[PDB]
């Protein structure tokens, strides 16, 4: 792909293709997009975030990350599509234009680059990072169990060989600490969205505790509105609710952490499907998934801009 206009959005790509895509995009829309390196992975690959902004100084922002679990390929694919869509819709879509005119969007397409490279080279279903666990033969940590939110409580495994291993301590994974430092340093994030697959769910906090968040009514109403928007295109049906009541008890998850930092609009999307293909969703479903997920995300952004 010589231009972001010739990149194939309807197929799954490797890490290099996605990193090359980032530079094409910046080159084409220098005034709107910037590439930031917020850290380096365990195996030393750069960790990149795309910043979409029309100016200002430390405008309130929206965080969106994809690919924290490497095998959920539909998420990195949706992230690439979103990056392109942002550049297409600014100045065309009134709603999206109003958002970018007042807020910045930070997009992390490949949150776990080492695991992503591993899914391409050796094990398509790899979920964790690739950090070497000292007193074990088992590699990696579930980066979505490593956050400082009920860290180590029920909903995570203490065994290094588990798919849900939480790691030695909160934020032990550089892929996680890189995000934590960046968001803490920025201090003006208003929304935090973390995308996964599969199950077709829209979740809000909490996963580590049965306690209800103080903003439950509002977040529930936003979730309802976002799922209605998403369903409007292809009829894809999503359920919504707090993590613990909807999926399962899970400790150390990112949105529990972000909400505890005061970032009210903290949500996780679990993309298509419901099990027919699961992690191996056909390339033919990439665009439809991305398009409908965009309506759900845009709904949340609109609420953020106004409240
Ligand atoms: O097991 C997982 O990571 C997610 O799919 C569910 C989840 C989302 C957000 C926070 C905790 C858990
Ligand atoms: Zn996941």
């Amino acid at each position: 792909a010589r231009s972001t206009n010739t990149f194939n959005y309807a197929t799954y790509h490797t890490l290099d293709e996605i990193y090359d895509f980032m530079d094409l995009l910046v080159a084409e829309h220098p005034q709107l997009v910037s590439k930031l390196q917020i850290g380096r992975s365990y195996e030393g690959r750069p960790i990149y975030v795309l910043k979409f902004s029309t100016g200002g100084s430390n405008r309130p922002a929206i965080w969106i990350d994809l690919g924290i679990h490497s095998r959920e390929w539909i998420t990195q694919a949706t992230g690439v599509w979103f990056a392109k869509k942002f550049t297409e819709d600014y100045g065309q879509d009134p709603s999206f234009t109003a958002i970018l005119d007042s807020m910045d969007i930070f997009l992390e397409i490949v949150t776990n680059p080492d695991g992503f490279a591993f899914t391409h080279s050796q094990n398509r279903l790899w979920r964790k990072t690739r950090s070497v666990t000292s007193s074990s033969l088992c590699v990696g940590v579930d980066a979505n169990r490593n956050w400082d939110a009920g860290f180590g409580k029920a909903g995570a495994s203490s065994s290094p060989c588990s798919e849900t291993y939480h790691g030695k301590y909160a934020n032990s994974e550089v892929e996680v600490k890189s995000i934590v430092d960046f968001v803490k340093d920025h201090g003006n994030f208003k929304a935090f969205l973390s995308i996964h697959s599969y199950s077709q769910l829209l979740l809000y906090p909490y996963g580590y505790t049965t306690q209800s968040i103080p903003d439950k009514t509002e977040l529930n109403q936003v979730a309802k509105s976002a799922v209605e928007a998403l369903k409007s295109l292809y009829g894809t049906s999503y359920k919504y609710g707090s993590i613990i009541t909807t999926i399962y008890q899970a400790s150390g998850g990112s949105i529990d952490w972000s909400y505890n930092q005061g970032i009210k609009y903290s949500f996780t999307f679990e993309l298509r499907d419901t099990g027919r293909y699961g992690f191996l969703l056909p390339a033919s479903q990439i665009i439809p998934t991305a398009q409908e997920t965009w309506l759900g995300v845009l709904t949340i952004m609109e609420h953020t801009l106004n409240n």
